[PDB]
């Protein structure tokens, strides 16, 4: 267990040139890899080496560890390798809007842990000691890490390396939702009381555990037709997982029958205002520049209302 890339995968990818014309595109918090799957390893080549140069890494262990990561994601509707690139450029644009808060060790870590955060991922829901699908991802996290010439950490003194494993272990556990509603309850009540202290390190893991479910929940602040299209993927995977359910003459809940199409609307609504909107205004308050991820959040919540009211 560990699949690898071919030799032929990752000197294709060493040889990879953005094309100039997403050059501004990619920078912005709305931008859409959809249209570019060719493109979606040498993306996040490009998005490291903006983000700390052409000397972070050993080139060429680099693009072996992306291209055998993407070999250990599997091939379902919604968690899939356009899901880990999606959420690693979310990362991107907020450390790049953000530049002088977090660390080296800190950037690379993410990034990584970013690309990796759902290793595995078998296209049905946890519930199908906590955090099951969380401790395994990080776990594959390890495996790949550790095999042969994928070591990107390697030049790294045993001091780092070991703190930016526990970087990418904590960023990937913050990826179970469950999690989210007390961490960001926290870090509301710090902000209030104002004390909220980035030089303390619980606080700083507590940030970062929110910069990850903007990450992972980005794909609702993307324009509209993007948003929608990306909604048919993850339903994919939900009706599938009920389908099976009923298989077993079982009633699936509300959100997994898709014989409960016409409340999805609804659905989508409750979901933005009790989740993705408190997410996205707790971000913003803590980090201003991360502002146009609320936004356009904001913009798709009343795309929601419209169809719910019959106009569009
Ligand atoms: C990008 N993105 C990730 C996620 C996401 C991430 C983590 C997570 O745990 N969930 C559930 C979703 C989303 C929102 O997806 C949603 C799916 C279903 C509903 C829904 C709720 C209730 C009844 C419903 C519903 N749909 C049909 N009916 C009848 C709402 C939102 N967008
Ligand atoms: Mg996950
Ligand atoms: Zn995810």
């Amino acid at each position: 267990h560990m699949s690898i890339c071919t030799s032929e995968e990752w000197q294709g990818l060493m040889q990879f040139t953005l094309p100039v014309r997403l050059c501004k595109e990619i920078e912005l918090f709305h931008f859409d890899i959809g249209p570019f799957e060719n493109m979606w390893p040498g993306i996040f080549v490009y998005m490291v080496h903006r983000s700390c140069g052409t000397s972070c890494f050993e080139l060429e262990k680099l693009c072996r560890f992306i291209m055998s990561v993407k070999k250990n994601y599997r091939r379902v509707p919604y968690h899939n390798w356009k899901h880990a690139v999606t959420v690693a450029h979310c990362m991107y644009a907020i450390l790049q809007n953000n530049h002088t808060l977090f660390t080296d060790l800190e950037r690379k870590g993410l990034l990584i842990a970013c690309l990796c955060h759902d290793l595995d991922h078998r296209g049905f829901s946890n519930s199908y000691s906590t955090s099951t699908m969380e401790q395994h991802h990080f776990s594959q996290t390890v495996s790949i890490l550790q095999l042969e010439g994928h070591n990107i950490f390697s030049t790294l003194s045993s001091s780092e390396y070991e703190q930016v494993l526990e970087i990418i272990r904590k960023a990937i556990i913050a990826t179970d939702l469950a999690l989210y509603f007390g961490n960001r309850k926290q870090l509301e009540e710090m902000y209030q009381t104002g004390s909220l202290n980035l030089n303390n390190q619980s606080h700083r893991d507590r940030v970062i555990g929110l910069m990850m479910t903007a990450c992972d929940l980005c794909s609702v602040t993307k324009l509209w037709p993007v948003t929608k299209l990306t909604a048919n993927d993850i339903y994919a995977e939900f009706w599938a997982e009920g389908d099976e359910m009923k298989k077993l003459g079982i009633q699936p809940i509300p959100m997994m029958d898709r014989d409960k199409k016409d409340e999805v609307p609804q659905g989508q609504l409750g979901f933005y205002n009790a989740v993705a909107i408190p997410c996205y205004t707790t971000l913003t308050q803590i980090l201003p520049p991360t502002e146009p991820l609320l936004k356009a959040c904001r913009d798709n919540l009343s795309q929601w209302e419209k169809v719910i009211r019959g106009e569009e």
